[PDB]
């Protein structure tokens, strides 16, 4: 559902970075163009810029989203991020890279980051497990290695045999393999428990 608000914010988006869609232009544009916008009209932006297929004003606009009052994380909104992002692409890579080191430290220094159960203890791990499957796809490993680290093993966040399988395999296969072997440790863990 597309606002008028929102359409022109998507076009003044485009208009403004149409010669540089790099980092420091699409961030400066994206405050710019989205930055008077409700929740509402904030989002539809942003899923209008997805449609259309410009991923990096696209990724602009989520961090608009990320800084407002009514944000609320969601690993599987980031999942999509990184599924759509362009392959073999260096600076969507780079992108990718930030964002999940952005989701880390949103939680971790975020209210809920001093004591005493842990920011990771109550999230999401479906949520979670399709943001860690969307990046070893993606090809981004230690991305992927940081969220397991940070949530399963630091933040004492109890996952499945599923999310060990996906990070033993996926940091194997993509040349991790210090972080495959921590991931196996912890699999021959879970399967000796069961």
């Amino acid at each position: 559902s597309l606002s008028t608000e929102a359409i022109h914010a998507v076009q003044a988006l485009k208009r403004l970075t149409a010669a540089d869609r790099s980092p420091p232009a699409a961030t400066a544009a994206a405050s710019a163009a989205l930055g008077r916008l409700l929740r509402a009209d904030l989002l539809a932006a942003m899923a209008e810029l997805q449609r259309q297929g410009h991923w990096s004003l696209a990724l602009a606009a989520l961090h608009v989203a990320r800084a407002e009052p009514w944000y609320r994380p969601d690993p599987e909104l980031y999942a999509t991020f990184v599924s759509s992002s362009p392959s073999n692409d260096p600076a969507a890579a780079a992108a990718v890279d930030a964002l999940v080191e952005a989701f880390i430290e949103e939680k971790e220094r975020g209210a809920a980051g001093g004591s005493s159960e842990g920011v990771w203890v109550g999230e999401d791990v479906y949520k979670l497990t399709r943001l860690v499957r969307a990046l070893v796809a993606k090809g981004r490993a230690r991305a992927a290695w940081r969220v397991y680290e940070a949530a399963v093993r630091k933040g004492g966040c109890e996952v499945d045999e599923y999310m060990y399988r996906v990070m033993a395999k996926g940091m194997k296969r993509l040349g991790l393999d210090e972080e495959a072997a921590e991931v196996e440790a912890d699999l021959a863990d879970w399967e000796a428990r069961h």
